[PDB]
């Protein structure tokens, strides 16, 4: 009954932009008409494919199964468009992605609170492989700002669930993938696992150590190290062999050592040298508590 959402008392506020599949609003569910109901963000579908469809409901599954302080809140689910145009309600951060977030307060957020939305991340990450599930999409754009002492994973967009018996996910045919924050076997096998996750968290570590800065991306510094004349499909290809010679991302102007240690553990090519999260959390909270 609460978490039944009517779509006639959902009022359109504005837009918040795309997600792994559709588009994002912000609403506000009003059903007394009185513009004192809750603010939440809404996704639905753009173009409902079979697909589409399905890989939705999934993630919408997925989000439901999930309860932790630092993964966004599912709220419900609007059916009144009928079962091919679903609408998923999730709780409205109001400080936006911590891309964003970061963008805007550059060295005004300083290293003992980078380490804390880090400490923050590998909990949330931690807790979603105890459910076996790959994010697939970890980046500080799909990151959430809860307040200025919470960050939580978002955009469960990619999100897979691993089979019974195997440690990796094996996607056939991709669509739109977020290849800079790839580990290497994603790129070549297509395959995702609890380790590839690893390897695109240190890839976000250096997003927040890098504060953001335009040049500074990993799209950035890995098209100036593959060469910026690389186009399309070259692009893999390129960054496949830069990876085997162990070309990585440099480190971040200001970033302690300890710090940088973490991230190429990340990236490491063995798979089974990769940290796991549950000791990745128990790092940063000592460095955290070493600072203090
Ligand atoms: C419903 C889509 C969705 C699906 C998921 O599976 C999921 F885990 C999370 C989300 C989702 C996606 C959002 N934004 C996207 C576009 C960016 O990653 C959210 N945006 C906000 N606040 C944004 C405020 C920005 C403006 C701030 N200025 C005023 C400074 N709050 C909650 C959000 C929740």
């Amino acid at each position: 009954d609460p978490t039944q959402f009517e779509e006639r008392h959902l009022k359109f506020l504005q837009q918040l932009g795309k997600g792994n599949f559709g588009s994002v609003e912000m609403c506000r569910y009003d059903p007394l008409q009185d513009n004192t109901g809750e603010v939440v963000a809404v996704k639905k579908l753009q173009h409902s494919t079979e697909e589409h469809l399905r890989d939705f409901e999934r993630e919408i599954e997925i989000l439901k199964s999930l309860q932790h302080d630092n993964i966004v809140k599912y709220k419900g689910v609007c059916y009144s468009a009928g079962r091919r145009n679903l609408k998923l309600i999730m709780e409205y951060l109001p400080y936006g992605s911590l891309r964003d977030y970061l963008q805007k307060h550059k060295e005004r957020i300083d290293h003992i609170k980078l380490l804390q939305y880090t400490s923050q991340i590998c909990k949330g990450m931690e807790y979603l492989g105890t459910k076996r599930y790959i994010h697939r999409d970890l980046a500080t754009r799909n990151i959430l700002v809860e307040n200025e002492n919470r960050v939580k994973i978002g955009d469960f967009g990619l999100t897979k669930v691993l089979p019974q018996d195997k440690e990796y996910y094996k996607v056939k045919e991709p669509g739109e993938s977020p290849i800079f924050w790839y580990a290497p076997e994603s790129l070549t096998e297509s395959k995702f696992s609890v380790a590839s996750d690893v390897w695109s968290f240190g890839v976000v570590l250096y997003e927040l150590f890098t504060y953001i800065e335009k040049s500074k991306s990993p799209p950035a510094e890995f098209m100036r190290m593959i060469g910026n004349d690389k186009q399309g499909q070259s692009i893999v290809t390129h960054l496949i062999e830069l990876l085997k010679n162990n070309g990585r991302l440099p480190r971040p102007d200001g970033c302690p050592d300890e710090i940088y240690m973490i991230m190429t553990e990340c990236w490491n090519n063995n798979v089974n040298q990769r940290p796991s999260f549950r000791d990745l959390a128990l790092r940063v909270d000592q460095i955290r508590d070493n600072m203090a």
